[PDB]
């Protein structure tokens, strides 16, 4: 495989259709899916010259430990769906590449069994029915030595998914969510910081008042995302806001985006756009499916190649210094 | 149907190629038929979290009564041209979805019979030959109990429709005027305004100092609009001029807007840029040529339906809220 | 024909390819060609409404003599390449419309011939090899009854026509120029102003220095233009300079613009941008093969039932209010 | 041949796939590629009128020595890939038509004989493994009468050609690098510099900071460019900084761009942006393909013609004037 794409070829050929759709569908007329790649698009970097690259390194610090690249697994529900060791072949890939697992509330197979893989996982929350349950689950990933507990705030309820609809998509008897919901608000959020002392990351913001609000509710991070175009269709692009998201927290927690991330230039993009690191979920998918264990690990160490070249392209010794890169928007 | 476009698939299905053209063309090149899609699909809302949706409420108040949505049925004429029952079942079904009906002069039914069906009927109005027979019609209305007059002021004469000249199209026999003109300037506004207590609602206002003087001549509304691209060839999409326009009429008049609505994203979207509601049309009369009464009860089914999905993913409990959104224009 | 674009089609079944492609041709990418219809196709307008229409009328003051509508057909070389009756049967149409004729220097008609038509004949100028003969054309056109000199500016040289160039496209025998070069400089056109009281209109101005400057020169007019796409491939549209060259000029001459003029709603836009009138050049050819005389008279009977119903959709009962109404600029 | 486009059409004919390939592709996505091309199709030209073109001459003084057109030939790799006279067929004409020809650090005949056809070589450094190699090419072509150092600075490593690792390309064994690597920084420079009195331009500059690095550095000029969309996959097309990188150097050195020039509207176009002058690629290469050294000859030709053609139509009698066009920025 040379490009991510080359993967996304090989999950279609096998994966049944409305697998395929659950996995690649946005909601809506799909008007934020598309957006999200036509934002990464627009995007261009100004690369610098001339510079000291005898150590270019693509690693970073987040939430108190070292990750190989600025990248994590994006939290997917449900990866069972794809391929018979589900989580279990994806956690094991991203351990020995060096970047973080997000565990799901609703993974197939238990958090437990999945953090005992080892590695860096954290855990991505769904509010529960009530306050008691949504902390217990909390408690149960923090036992099982998750890292961090990765909110998921954009999800009152689930978006419509009309390739979902259309092809009457449910679950499989062999598939379920193995560690069995309402609104969350602010109050759950304070609920969640209260209860634990692993820091908390709010993922799907996008409004800039609402990354100030996630600062001062002391949040760890927050990650830029409309949840990959599969809630409300029509929602901008995180990419689109990150800039001044990042102008706006001045350093006050980690600021994380997602949606649409194909290439480590695409990573450099973010990065240039004052991304701490990016989720990326789809395609990580479309290597469980194609190949397993082996097959993550393939688009890990692809990814990893790709990002090392656009820094070091981009005068870039470390991702610090990919920040600072300057961006022009350009046209298709 | 999971979506409007289901119902535009099934119009072109059942209807006579020269009835479907009359009801989807625009006047001359098509430009603003093409520019109100354009238009909404470059804006894209920027959506707040964590927001509590216990009572999220899609209702309105507006011309002393309210609405189950923010948006009522535009005015399209001869609605027997496309299914017998014509404006009965429109009617009945908008009565019973709690949104207002607009009687259109050039209805093929006559207003007293579509009014006596209930709801929240509003009547639009052409001006006719005189002063005197125009303000028989607003009384007419009046004393029936309609609730609002939508005065037409977009529409000197009809625009050149290509369509319908190439398909040299004209009324079938079974269809006429049920009711049974001249330019509107703002002297018969005057007219209209002394000669009735209801609300003056002006329909087909694009520049800033029309809806100025709109609320200068004591309108009680505005529809800022370009007749659906049917008008001017060339009139920019109200969409792209709504802002302004609320800005400038300052909370003088209500304002509505529409053209090329299709999704309950999409009157999110006019509400976010300031709307008051939204008027729909053409999707209102391919539910009605699909399927009849139950069509058009189906379309407002799925309309709500997408467009609480829309307020509570975008953190908002009330449509007041949504015009509290900001919004970003992106790109395709 | 119900629009201009039946007149292409009807041109291409009937002329033989190579003079479609000398007519329809652009130098070298035809990117100017495209730009003209890019750029009018971006340009949406503000109407206003309720404005008295009582009295509407098309008819421009321009050069001491009354046109029917704001616009001229434009000078076009060799029209016995369309018709054999060439410029006769155009300028016969023109005179009976009420709409000025720019008679060529490279017409394949005597210019005494076609000036001896009637109507308001205008006369074109190419710079030739000496002042003296130069003038001596200019004279000729005054002597015949021609009302304005409308001396080409943007023609050093002719452009780099690659169809004409890969066709191998000559004259056929039976067309010569039947009025029988050098670069124009601004010394030619005081040349010019000197020997002639009629006014001196520069054809093929695009920078706002080049508008003022013709001004202090004594021009009469200008013509925003790029020569239909033909002359530097690459140059700006006339219509994208427009609004900068009147604010520029402030007066101080009638400001024309050509360029993918295509119906009457691109002469709304033209005007309002400030143009005092338009040129119309491959539709008026494409009516002569199409249909000779009686072609262009269908051709421009169309064009000014499309110019009322612009103007009087857009609230403009007269030309001087269509330059006061607004625009805003869209996408595709 | 009547536009650089008839060369590539006849150069994909005949050149094997994957030679065509390693000449036509780009890194990654091919996105900088693209962005060259429809970069410069947003540019269009606002030209000057009725100047005088008495002595249109489209010479230039770059770096101590006359060019008959402001343009160079870029340096490309391996050029016997091409045709079997490789380098010496291209410098042979470059000679004849007055341009300067850039020889390559991996040119496939030895700097000495290419050099030896005469001309105006110029010669493109890669810094090698040791300080002291590498200036030992740099003193090898200054003895050689080279006339300028092109230090190539946007080469840390080779980019990520997608298309020659699917072919798996190879050179042929009978094309090797005839005068026979490590990342340089800006001590390289300095070295380089130290070493000649030749001037030293750096090519791959792109931030605007870099630029005003470079002229305090000591270069005689730098090329604004992104290597042809070959290193980073998402880079800035070098024509988008090209005006900002002119106005902050304010005359310290020469700026050449490339990337995309197809014609002489395209130099035009650059020079308008302020280019000194412009470098030209892939087109001679499809040249040399086609027809070898009378290809490139052919080529050379039609762009002096395009070149003088474009000025004088844009009222430039000289590269000078021509810098002082102004420009505006369109759509497709
Ligand atoms: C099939 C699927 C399932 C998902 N499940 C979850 C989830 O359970 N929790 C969550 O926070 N996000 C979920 N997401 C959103 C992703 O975490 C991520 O925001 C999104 O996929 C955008 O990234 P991409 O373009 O890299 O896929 C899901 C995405 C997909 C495609
Ligand atoms: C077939 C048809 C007939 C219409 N008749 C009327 C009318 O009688 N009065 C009026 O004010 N608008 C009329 N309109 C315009 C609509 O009220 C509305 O402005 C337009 O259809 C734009 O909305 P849409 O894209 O939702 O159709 C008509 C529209 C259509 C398609
Ligand atoms: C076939 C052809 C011949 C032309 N000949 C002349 C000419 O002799 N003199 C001149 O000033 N312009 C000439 N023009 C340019 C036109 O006057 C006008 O600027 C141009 O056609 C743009 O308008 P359009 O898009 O309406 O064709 C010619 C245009 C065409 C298509
Ligand atoms: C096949 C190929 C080989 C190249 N080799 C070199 C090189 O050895 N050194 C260098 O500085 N640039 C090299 N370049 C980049 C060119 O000098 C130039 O920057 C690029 O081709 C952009 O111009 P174009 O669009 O005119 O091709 C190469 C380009 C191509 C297509
Ligand atoms: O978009 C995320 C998702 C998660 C679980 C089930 C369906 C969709
Ligand atoms: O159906 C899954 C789900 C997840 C979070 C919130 C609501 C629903
Ligand atoms: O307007 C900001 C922006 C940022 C990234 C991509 C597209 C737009
Ligand atoms: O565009 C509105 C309309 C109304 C009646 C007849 C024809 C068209
Ligand atoms: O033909 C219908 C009509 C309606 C209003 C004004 C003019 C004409
Ligand atoms: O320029 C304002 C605007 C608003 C909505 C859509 C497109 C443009
Ligand atoms: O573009 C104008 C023209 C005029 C005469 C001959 C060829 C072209
Ligand atoms: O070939 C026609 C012509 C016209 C004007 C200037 C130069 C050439
Ligand atoms: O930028 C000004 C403009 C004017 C008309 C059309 C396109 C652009
Ligand atoms: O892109 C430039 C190049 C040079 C030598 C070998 C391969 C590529
Ligand atoms: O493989 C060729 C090369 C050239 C310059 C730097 C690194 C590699
Ligand atoms: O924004 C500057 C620019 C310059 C040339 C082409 C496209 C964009």
């Amino acid at each position: 495989y040379v490009s991510l794409a080359d993967l996304e070829r090989a999950a279609r050929d096998v994966l049944p259709g409305e697998i395929f759709d659950f996995l690649a569908g946005g909601s809506g007329t799909e008007a934020s899916l598309v957006a999200n790649r036509t934002a990464l698009e627009r995007v261009f970097v100004i690369p610098r010259m001339l510079r000291d690259l005898t150590d270019v390194t693509t690693e970073i610090d987040i939430f108190g430990r070292r990750a190989a690249l600025p990248m994590a697994v994006a939290p997917v529900a449900y990866q069972r769906l794809f391929h018979p060791e589900g989580e279990l072949a994806v956690a094991r890939a991203a351990r020995d590449a060096g970047v973080p697992y997000t565990i799901c509330t609703l993974s197939s197979v238990s958090l437990e069994e999945i953090a005992a893989v080892g590695g860096r996982p954290w855990f991505q929350l769904f509010w529960l029915r009530d306050e008691k349950r949504s902390l217990d689950l909390v408690r149960r990933a923090e036992d099982a030595g998750c890292e961090a507990i990765v909110f998921t705030v954009d999800v009152p309820w689930m978006g419509r998914r009309l390739r979902d609809m259309r092809n009457g998509f449910a679950l499989p008897e062999w598939v379920t969510a193995a560690n069995f919901f309402a609104p969350a608000t602010w109050e759950s959020v304070e609920a969640v910081r209260a209860h634990t002392d692993l820091p908390v990351v709010l993922k799907g913001i996008l409004a800039v008042e609402d990354a100030r609000r996630a600062v001062d509710a002391g949040a760890g991070g927050i990650v830029v995302s409309n949840h990959g175009g599969r809630q409300l269709d029509g929602a901008v692009p995180g990419i689109e806001m990150l800039g001044e998201i990042v102008a706006a927290v001045s350093g006050g927690c980690e600021v994380l985006v997602d949606g649409g991330i194909r290439s480590g230039g695409d990573v450099l993009k973010a990065t240039a756009l004052g991304a701490s690191a990016v989720l990326v979920g789809r395609p990580v998918m479309w290597a469980l499916a194609a190949a397993g264990q082996d097959g993550v690990r393939q688009l890990l160490e692809l990814l990893a190649e790709e990002v090392r070249d656009a820094m070091g392209l981009a005068g870039c010794e470390s991702v610090g210094a990919a920040r600072r890169l300057n961006t022009k928007l350009g046209v298709v």
